[PDB]
């Protein structure tokens, strides 16, 4: 099982 | 199973 | 079982 | 199994 | 089993 | 599940 | 889960 | 599960 | 579990 | 678990 999670933020 | 989740957020 | 989920934000 | 989480901040 | 976990922040 | 919140404020 | 709060204030 | 959270004030 | 919580304030 | 908490404050 792939199981990928990604965030990017810019303030 | 292939699970993605992905974001991007600027402010 | 592909699932994808992604978002683009910019304020 | 392959799970990867990866996040990236500028404030 | 993989797991990855990364993380960058910059204020 | 993805739930992203944001919000900008000027004054 | 992917859950991001995001605020950013000036005043 | 990713849990983000992330503000900027000036006043 | 990824948790990153991050703030920055000018007064 | 990965948990980050980080604050700068400028007075």
């Amino acid at each position: 099982d792939l199981i990928i999670k990604g965030i990017s933020v810019h303030i």
